């Protein structure tokens, strides 16, 4: 085949043909010596025949068949360790993936959006049986000529082995570096959990360097206190294909830094290991007290915003379901099935409302609107996951980069980290700024914090009821904080009046109205309820950024919101007309 | 101006336009701070204006005046800390720079090809007074179209500085990275040799990166027992351009990497001040103890070397200025002013001969053909500075990387370490090996060492007269090294023969030999000179790699090889006709 000239950006492409045999550089941990040392002096045997360990690149069904054959466990014993952060896939037998430059199809990205997006990304094959599918030259690393691909079945790896009756692990590292420590910690509780008999397939794409980073993980964790950490690099080179401790002198620059960044990441697990054979202190814990940490970002709160100062007014982004249509149309920032003239069925009697976090004087500016249009007790829902509340009247928040405060946290965790840092700025003089557009403090001067509520305070102080979810910002709204909203609507009284708020009254806000919207009014289209909520002044849901350039970190998110709401119309299709009563989470794991 | 679609791989471009100005990104330490940090809260001021340093992008030769007019101090004060590895100068005021992709024009290059390539660069520029040179556009950092250029002066950056009366220190930092360890270790040295008074101005090309990171070294040394780390790497911001702790969404893979390394490096770095506030630990070997040492490569030896095999017979490339012209003539291994044919002219005369390492049986074979054409005195000059010796009539050496094992050692040192080495072998089970073309042993098996001798025990037991010089393996001689032999030849009998060898009998004992054909024969060109010694057997001194891989990392020395070779003709020229009473070193240095 030919090599490509202009490949597109990101190329489907064949890793492993379909072929009865054991994969590229196979090897386990028992294999005897191949070549020598620099020194010719081999580095001692001990430990390695009972590793219970084997590697290679990725494999074909047919290949993993050879392996699960040649192996001497049963298949419930064996654990495939896919160390590919790439995008891949089974076609019938023969193996894909989806390659970029330097194969970094999905570069940047975490565990998960890399997940949901290859089971997206093989989802878009089914429905076909026949694919022109690009050829791949593992010497150079490029795309060649295509040829056709016949399948009638589409699976991820996970599938694919686990109808062998093998066992599964991923970890999503990026080829050419490292795992960062966080997945170190994620592959040792892993580890510690496995059974005794558990033998373990490590692969990467080539078996060569993500491979062999673990391979030679995996003998330090067996043998670091009787092995020393240069016998160990030497003989994973002698079994296998690369030797970690080799700086090359055809890598330079960028490549050259990288492989020295992974040899001192073997030479710090080698420590950790040594100096904790219990493995009790997580990597990452130990890593960053000895300041060999691999850098990670902080989304820890630092500064208290002003989300909303104090004004009689009402908040920002306001509306009600009686509301008019919005004059100022974006078509630009629309998206799939947007409608300027939506159908209004069914808004008369939604009874709900949303808008941006309120200030004092917003929520006495909002109450006579609600109560004037309210059927019945009504009911404000707060989507905000990160740490808020009011001092002196203004709407506050503790804001970490990415508006990220409480990531991670489960709803218990957040009120109580709410409640205490509320408490301790009390009769306190901080700063409370304004951010602007690159969210950095505006004029930023200390004022006096004379009085603190939270929102739920000041609320039913008002006469009003509250519910919290803890919705992370930017983000699709996760399964668990949308089946509590299901949980929530399918007890709340009749008539009951919904204002939902967020930060901004956008993102949050308008997928939880629009999630609202279409459960009670399943006959309206997904295109006409994102389009109407729009229309009343939300975002579009389904928005998603045109040609993504490298600063724009949303993009990813943004697509995550447009697959999920329709997918979230899909399951209201199907379940409302018996109240719901199966799960959006049970659904979704179906 | 336009872009240039495919500019050359290395283009000279223009680097800044001679103005009457403070150049780009120009700040004091003492300065105001500009703008806000993400938490609103300003970090201390202390120490900051006692600190008596400056930084910028690099200076036209009229915005360093404006810089020497600024400062309070005088330019015998001024210390300009070029932080720039990337060749570049002056033509008149005008500050010009040879530019690759990402500015890694001298990508990978030590400071000692750095310096003097960056001279020759700028000496090509001597015989013109107008050259057509690319602008440049600072915001994408690519080439541009050229305009004419009118000059009558060329100068390094060094010699524009010193006169203005005014103080020059380099470092060769690659653009986009931390500086290495030993680059800090250099800093340092220098640092501490400041007088009280001195004030440092540090910039790189864009006063960006490299530069930030060095102003934030000054800071931690002047203040790092008073004021956090978090401190000045924000106030350092605040005067200048860049937050080293920002690693921004843009930033990806390699990029990412490199903003991370250098963030941990200010970090160590603070860290060492902290501990040694007297610097009297280096701090290459603090790292070093710490785990956060950057990679250098080991050039120690780590096996003994079977250089040639105790044999009956003329050991390997051995010649003598009676001998035959060879006939496997490769054109493709030849250089500049090779011909076929040259004079024999003086050869008759010219007692020397020259080949590779020799075992007691070549030794022997060798004997009675010198003995035979000799008229005089017969010594052997031994060019080696790697340690070796004489394991059961076998030439054997300590083989490090590069066959560099004794780089950086003075004579004493070599010697002291060879004969410690060689006794400490006696007696031992050890593995002596011929190394392939990789540099890897061939059959490694351990031999019992019955006897051994310095080769000079070996040479004088057989009746010779021996001299060592200790040059590098691949490396054009130094000075040092090059004076040692002019002041051997000038106390040495007239008629006394010199055989040359080293390991191979190729790169250093070729251009010995040449060397002193040269001083022998000055009436004999240069390209006969070379050619003669290349069809004796030797290589071709001028050899240079037409079109060098990545690879290839002998092409920048042969590069320095056929420079110098040229050099120390002209040197010849003009010192011959009184007997080099003004040594290499001496001409070398006016
Ligand atoms: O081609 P051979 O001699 O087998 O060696 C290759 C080339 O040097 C590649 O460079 P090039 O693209 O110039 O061919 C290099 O990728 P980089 O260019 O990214 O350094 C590979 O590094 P790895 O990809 O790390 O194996 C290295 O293994
Ligand atoms: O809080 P909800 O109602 O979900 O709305 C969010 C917040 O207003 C975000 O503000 P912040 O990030 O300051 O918390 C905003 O980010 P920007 O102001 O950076 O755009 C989001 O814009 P998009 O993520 O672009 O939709 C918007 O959708
Ligand atoms: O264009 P602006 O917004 O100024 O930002 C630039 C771009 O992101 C560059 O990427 P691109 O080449 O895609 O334009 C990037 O170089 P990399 O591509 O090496 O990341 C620069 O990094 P620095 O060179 O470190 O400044 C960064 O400052």
């Amino acid at each position: 085949p030919a090599v490509v000239k202009n490949p597109p950006k990101l190329a489907l492409k064949i890793d492993r043909a379909d072929v009865n045999q054991l994969p590229r550089n196979f090897r386990m941990g028992s294999d005897k010596y191949v070549g020598v040392t620099k020194t010719g002096i081999m580095p001692t045997r001990k430990g390695m025949d009972t590793m219970n360990v084997s590697a290679s690149s990725c494999f074909s069904e047919k290949e993993l068949e050879a392996i699960l054959k040649k192996v001497p466990v049963k298949p419930s014993q064996f654990y495939d360790v896919d160390l590919r952060g790439e995008s891949h896939g089974y076609l019938n037998g023969t193996a894909v993936s989806w390659f970029a430059n330097h194969d970094w199809g999905n570069d940047g990205r975490t565990e998960d959006i890399i997940i949901p997006l290859e089971k997206e990304q093989l989802a878009s094959l089914k429905g076909s049986t026949v694919k022109s599918i690009y050829r791949f030259d593992d010497k150079k690393n490029v795309i060649l000529s295509p040829v056709y691909v016949n399948y009638n079945k589409v699976r991820t790896e996970e599938e694919m082995v686990k109808q062998h009756g093998a066992n599964y692990f991923r970890l999503t590292l990026q080829d050419h570096f490292r795992p960062d420590d966080p997945d170190v910690d994620k592959f040792l509780e892993f580890y510690k959990s496995l059974p005794k008999d558990a033998w373990l397939h490590y692969h990467s794409y080539a078996g060569m360097g993500r491979t062999t980073i673990f391979m030679v993980m995996h003998d330090i964790l067996k043998n670091a206190k009787d092995v020393s950490f240069d016998d160990i690099i030497q003989r994973q080179k002698l079994i296998g294909i690369v030797d970690l401790s080799e700086i090359p002198d055809k890598k330079k620059n960028y490549g050259r830094k990288a492989y020295i960044e992974r040899y001192q990441f073997v030479q710090h697990f080698y420590d950790y290991v040594k100096e904790n054979p219990d493995l009790k202190t997580p990597y990452s814990v130990w890593a960053k007290k000895n300041k060999v940490n691999s850098w990670e970002p902080d989304y820890n709160g630092y500064i208290w915003r002003l989300d909303t100062k104090d004004r009689n007014q009402l908040p920002r982004n306001f509306r009600t379901m009686n509301s008019a249509f919005r004059t100022d149309v974006n078509v630009k920032k629309t998206g799939k099935g947007f409608t300027p003239t939506p159908t209004r069925k069914g808004l008369d009697t939604l009874y709900m409302s949303g808008s941006a976090e309120f200030s004092n004087g917003e929520l006495q500016a909002m109450l006579p609107v609600l109560k004037q249009q309210a059927k019945g007790p009504i009911y404000i829902m707060d989507l905000r996951q990160e740490t808020h509340g009011v001092f002196n009247g203004n709407a506050v928040s503790w804001y970490g980069l990415r508006d990220w405060g409480n990531l991670g946290k489960n709803k218990a965790e957040v009120l109580k980290d709410e409640n205490s840092r509320l408490n301790a700025a009390r009769g306190k003089s901080l700063i409370v700024a304004e951010l602007d557009k690159d969210k950095m403090p505006i004029d930023p001067k200390p004022v006096k914090i004379e009085s603190v509520m939270t929102e739920q305070q000041l609320v039913e102080k008002n006469g009003l009821h509250y519910y919290r979810i803890a919705a992370t910002d930017h983000i699709w709204p996760s399964a668990a904080n949308i089946d509590e909203f299901i949980n929530f609507t399918r007890t709340m009284p009749a008539n009951a009046w919904l204002h939902f708020h967020s930060q901004a009254g956008a993102g949050r806000t308008t997928a939880y109205m629009a999630m609202y919207d279409m459960m009670k009014n399943p006959d309206v289209s997904l295109g006409d309820i994102l389009s109407r909520q729009y229309l009343l002044g939300g975002n579009y849901v389904a928005y998603e950024i045109a040609k993504p350039k490298p600063d724009q970190w949303k993009a990813d998110y943004y697509h995550q919101k447009a697959h999920m709401i329709e997918k979230f119309y899909q399951y209201v299709q199907e379940n409302h007309a018996d109240g719901f009563k199966t799960s959006w989470s049970q659904w979704l794991a179906a």
